[PDB]
């Protein structure tokens, strides 16, 4: 009953869209940041993930990859849809945020990592 | 130099393997991945996966992240790294990964999420 | 701007208390931190914390680190962050922190490393 | 009977001391990063941490903070020293390095985070 499905923002400030979800547990979306790692100016960028459905959880986990469209970086989040009493949801993720090296020395600095609680509408 | 391409069957360092099809002109792919290690003692299912690559500027050593749904637990794991040219030309990819487990109620939400790295190279 | 200083007793987002002490010229700290929360089943005791504050450029927001070394499980935390003044005056400490359990076969440290964040207030 | 005492280098080329262990797990060390994140000169810093001592464990974890001299950046690594058959000890650790922001709104991206394996040197 926890459902993706819908319109999110987040502590920061920026908002995301899913869509539904199929049979599969397979989800599209969009995100929209409010804050940047690059100088570059910001686009709506596409995200791709899923939904686990094994034993099909009320609360499940899921992931997701953001294909960000202004910068060479990729971000991914995984977390756990939770549901209140009410019908209330909120998702809390954690996500790494890679950026891209030139020199495959420099690998151990390239992986940022935090959390964002994502609440509806 | 070369460029490095996720399509193809790898292995990681703990012995686990993926098979990344092809990347689609959105860097959208698919993917299966048969893991060597686990977190439950359920039997292990090959488990499917899917991820984007990034495109912007085409560069040759690009990064990506993906998701695999596992398909004998409740879990989650993501990974994001780059694809590289290593020293010795061979293409490997540099990743982290989060492995997100269920929880039941929010209180235990902090205890949810393990962290780690993972080296592939080419089967 | 004021500086924002680690003594004092502070609280987190979960109800967890820690006290640090004088933060010396080298920018040591010692402290004791009681857990609101465990992943053990082990009765939960005040457990000791050493880090250092660092000094350089003596910033007003200084960045910091520290372990907490429990005394009712074989685990390990670290927690690493900021210092700040937040928009409303009042001192934050804002950090990411690795709970790291202890294993007894080193092919399962992979599943050894639990990640997340951590926000104090003063109490 | 795995210590951390002794000299270490890690999979980048640095190298670090941890002097003797006390009754209650505290050591201080040194650390010479092979590497940076920042375009100062790197210079060789202070550590301190403890290891666990709870069932005087044979391969013990521990943490410990390097309060970087060159950067007002500050990591923390935790880990478990391993000790085999023979006594060849490795350490391995996941850290967390915290860079300095000067606003509040810029936490989100300060903290990166990897993998280093010690082994005696
Ligand atoms: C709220 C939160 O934590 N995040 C959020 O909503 N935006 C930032 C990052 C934006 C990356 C854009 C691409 C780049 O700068 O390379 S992903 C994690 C963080
Ligand atoms: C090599 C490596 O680090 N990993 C790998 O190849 N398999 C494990 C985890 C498998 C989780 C299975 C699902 C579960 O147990 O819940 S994902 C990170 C780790
Ligand atoms: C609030 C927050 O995130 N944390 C907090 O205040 N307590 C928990 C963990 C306590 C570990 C106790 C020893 C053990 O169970 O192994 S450290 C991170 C987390
Ligand atoms: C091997 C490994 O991963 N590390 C190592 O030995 N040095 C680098 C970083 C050095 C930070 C220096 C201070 C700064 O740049 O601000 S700590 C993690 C990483
Ligand atoms: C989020 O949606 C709200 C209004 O619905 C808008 O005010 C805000 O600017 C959006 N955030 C971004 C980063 O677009
Ligand atoms: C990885 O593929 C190799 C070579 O085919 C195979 O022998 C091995 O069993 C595979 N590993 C897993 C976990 O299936
Ligand atoms: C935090 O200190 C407060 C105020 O003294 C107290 O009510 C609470 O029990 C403490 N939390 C823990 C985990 O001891
Ligand atoms: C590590 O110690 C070795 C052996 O002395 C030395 O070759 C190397 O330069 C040292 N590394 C650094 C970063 O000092």
């Amino acid at each position: 009953k926890c459902s993706l499905t819908g319109k999110w923002t987040n502590d920061l400030g920026s908002n995301m869209t899913i869509g539904a979800v199929n049979s599969r547990g397979e989800f599209t979306g969009t995100y929209i940041t409010a804050v940047t790692a690059t100088s570059n100016e910001i686009k709506e960028s596409p995200l791709h993930g899923t939904q686990n459905t094994i034993n099909k959880r009320t609360q499940p986990t899921f992931g997701f990859t953001v294909n960000w469209k202004f910068s060479e970086s990729t971000t991914v989040f995984t977390g756990q849809c939770f549901i209140d009493r009410n019908g209330k949801e909120v998702l809390k993720t954690m996500w790494l945020l890679r950026s891209s090296v030139n020199d495959i020395g420099d690998d151990w600095k390239a992986t940022r990592v935090g959390i964002n609680i994502f609440t509806r509408l």
